[PDB]
């Protein structure tokens, strides 16, 4: 065959993993690769080092038909090594399956590697708590078969459908939380079904790269020396982490921005409900897609050092530049943050809260929603 590797992801977590996979295999300069990473730009100085390297836009959680043009350049029998976001796996693979249909004599799927979008997969699984999980799995397998045979998507349980790819292809799942699958009793039928097809995201992978590869990885994720320097100060550090909303509604976006600024004040102001104390150097790590919500913090706060929103929080853990304390709105970065670094996690019963409780990320005490916090000032 000829193997072609596809790295597809509209979010941040799967892309971090996929770029790690690329880095680990970066000695091979001619392996055909197609990158469809919405939040990551491979620098030109890296691109020129590679041959058979291609890029595809994602739209509506699927690579566009520009994908076909790329694949058409590889005439022989081709095997696809596909890396995907778990939550959006069905849509992301849709055009690839469409191409295989057209070239069924030549194109085959070699294997799938799936990575969590983030907290969405867990919140969605939490909503399945009262279902006959075994029956859901069996029905999802049947509907996946229909999808593979007809090219048409219709799943009664879109959540469980994310976990039945093994009924069709060799697959490996990479979870942000393996504990969830092992601690949530209602998921026992799914944990058993998945058998030996999953593992945890390996956050120590960066430490196993050579120093030259580590530097390569950092350029792929946007972690420059200026940011590193800003984090190397001797003073104790607190990073306030931002969130976002997908709502376009101006009122909702402004509400999020206002509530988030108020939350920051509760951490940093002496009269705040979450006051961290004096002597912490304050940083802001905005959400990669926070937009004007991020700007609102920088425009209205004081004595805060920005960490470019496009830099994923987990990169700090890789480089050993984690701060003393971290607080802000619940987000996927808290799933991998060392427990000793948590100041307070705030939420905007609630399935996200339940997930965090099951995992011990938060304790038994009443959670704090940001609308329960007095408007300081
Ligand atoms: C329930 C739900 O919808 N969860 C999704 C989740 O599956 C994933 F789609 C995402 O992930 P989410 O928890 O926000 O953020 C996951 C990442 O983005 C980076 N990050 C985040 C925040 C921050 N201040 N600095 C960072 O660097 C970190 O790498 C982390 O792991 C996402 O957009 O990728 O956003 C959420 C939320 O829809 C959104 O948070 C609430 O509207």
């Amino acid at each position: 065959s000829k193997t072609i590797t596809l790295y597809l992801d509209p979010a941040s977590l799967p892309a971090l993993n996929q770029l790690m996979d690329f880095t680990q295999n970066n000695e091979d300069k001619t392996h055909p690769r197609i990158f469809g990473l919405s939040r990551f730009k491979i620098p030109d100085n890296i691109i020129t080092q590679y041959q058979n390297i291609h890029f595809v836009e994602l739209k509506d959680n699927r690579p566009t038909e520009a994908l076909f043009t790329i694949l058409d350049q590889y005439p022989g029998n081709i095997e696809l090594n596909i890396h995907l976001n778990i939550a959006h796996s069905v849509q992301l693979i849709r055009p690839i399956l469409a191409y295989r249909f057209k070239h069924l004599d030549r194109v085959s799927i070699q294997q799938l590697n799936l990575y969590d979008d983030g907290s969405m997969e867990y919140v969605d699984l939490e909503k399945e708590e009262n279902k006959d999980i075994s029956a859901e799995i069996k029905q999802a397998e049947k509907q996946l078969s229909h999808y593979l045979l007809t090219g048409k998507i219709k799943f009664d349980n879109p959540t469980i459908a994310r976990y039945v790819w093994q009924s069709a292809f060799p697959v490996k799942y990479h979870f942000l939380s393996t504990d969830y699958f092992e601690k949530a009793e209602f998921l026992q039928p799914l944990k058993e079904y998945l058998a030996e097809n999953y593992q945890k995201m390996d956050w120590t992978a960066y430490q196993q790269l050579t120093p030259e590869q580590q530097a390569f990885y950092l350029t792929l994720v946007g972690f420059n020396d200026e940011v590193k320097q800003s984090l190397e100060v001797q003073q104790a550090k607190f990073i306030f982490t931002g969130t976002t909303t997908w709502e376009g509604n101006t009122e909702v976006r402004e509400y999020y921005a206002q509530q988030q600024l108020n939350l920051l004040n509760h951490f940093t102001q002496a009269e705040g409900d979450l006051f961290i104390g004096d002597h912490y150097k304050i940083y802001f790590k905005g959400h990669p897609r926070g937009g004007e919500i991020n700007d609102y913090i920088l425009n209205n706060a004081k004595n805060i050092t920005n960490i470019p929103a496009n830099i994923s929080f987990e990169v700090l853990m890789m480089t050993g530049l984690l701060p003393d304390k971290v607080g802000g709105v619940a987000s996927s970065l808290y799933f991998s943050l060392p427990k000793e670094k948590i100041s307070h996690i705030i939420f905007t019963n609630n399935p996200y809260v339940k997930v965090m409780r099951r995992l011990g990320i938060i304790d038994e005490s009443q959670v704090i929603f940001w609308d329960s916090l007095k408007e300081l000032g």
